[PDB]
């Protein structure tokens, strides 16, 4: 069958951990009260859940509560667990309160107020740099919790340009990492999909967001959005195929010994690896560097475990230049 994989950093920090910490399915959730709450007004809609801005009436406090639909509802205690023993980390979303509406019979997840991809296309060279190094300090924290978010992308990431404030939201897809664990690879955006999940192989671990990041700094220092722009799943990895190459993706599919679907054949195709500087053009060049293609080619890499982690991409020269 497939090669198993085991993530090179953070690989038994569940093992060590009293169950309380990773088994979600035994915590009890302490219910919060709904009436200390007044909605004001819908901030946005998913196939998950939708978003409110709140006031807690009590104190006259700003919140964010989202409602979960069916989905998410039957994962809540995941999430909450998740939300908790994370709370607190650097640029992690605080989460507030846990109440269920008895109209409605839905739960939902309150959380601190934070201020707010309108923004990420309209950066300079410094705040690209800046604003990765603070999702990093979020990423190698939640990793380092053995963690894994699995659904970076821009609209996940909420930016207070004006203080610049950066927190990482939407822990809902978020899960313990175990090795040796098979999981779902039926997260993350489409475009933000890492190959792992594309060529359907479950053994995967907390590199599967430092690919999600890669395809961030590429749109950002690119100025091309989505940058991988898949028409679906398949197409996904033909758009990837394109620019890393294919001898590359085949190169992967051996180490591992996955078969691709054989729809591949007929839409796949050869393409070479193309160089990063072949993306760069006058619109964008003020956001390229030798340094910031180096590290683009560190993060997107269609073997999970040659990708950098989140502590050895904070090291990377490229973040020479951010205040610390
Ligand atoms: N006091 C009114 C109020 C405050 C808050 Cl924080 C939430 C709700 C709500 C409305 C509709 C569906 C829901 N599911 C879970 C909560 C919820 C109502």
């Amino acid at each position: 069958g497939p090669v198993p994989s085991r993530a090179r950093v953070y690989t038994d920090v569940n093992t060590h951990r009293p169950s309380e910490y990773w088994d979600y399915e035994s915590h009890v959730v302490e219910w919060g009260n709904q009436d200390d709450y007044q909605l004001v007004r819908k901030l946005g809609r998913g196939k998950y859940s939708e978003v409110f801005e709140a006031i807690n009436i009590t104190n006259n406090e700003k919140v964010v509560v989202k409602i979960l639909k069916p989905v998410a509802a039957a994962k809540i205690k995941r999430e909450i667990k998740i939300l908790e023993n994370l709370r607190g980390g650097p640029n992690i979303i605080t989460l507030a309160d846990i109440v269920k509406d008895p109209v409605s019979r839905t739960p939902a997840l309150v959380f601190e107020h934070v201020n707010n991809k309108q923004l990420y296309q309209t950066l300079t060279d410094y705040d690209i740099r800046f604003y990765m190094y603070e999702i990093l300090k979020a990423l190698d924290y939640c990793h380092s919790m053995g963690i894994m978010h699995r659904d970076v992308k821009p609209h996940n990431v909420m930016i207070d340009h004006e203080h610049r404030k950066l927190r990482l939201i939407d822990w809902g897809l978020a899960e313990f990492y175990h090795p040796g664990q098979e999981y779902n690879v039926r997260v993350a955006s489409r475009y933000f999909k890492g190959p792992e999940l594309l060529v359907d192989y479950q053994m995967y671990d907390y590199s599967l967001d430092m690919w999600s990041l890669g395809c961030m700094l590429a749109s950002m220092i690119f100025r091309k959005e989505p940058f991988f722009h898949g028409h679906d799943n398949y197409d996904q990895l033909v758009r990837i195929a394109k620019v890393l190459g294919t001898e590359d993706l085949y190169d992967y599919i051996d180490k591992y010994n996955i078969e691709l679907d054989p729809r591949f054949n007929d839409i796949l195709g050869r393409h070479s690896r193309k160089r990063w500087e072949r993306f760069v053009h006058s619109e964008n060049q003020h956001l390229v560097s030798p340094e910031a293609l180096d590290f683009l080619d560190k993060l997107l890499r269609y073997d999970h475990q040659s990708r950098l982690t989140a502590r050895e991409a904070m090291e990377h020269p490229y973040f020479y230049t951010v205040v610390k």
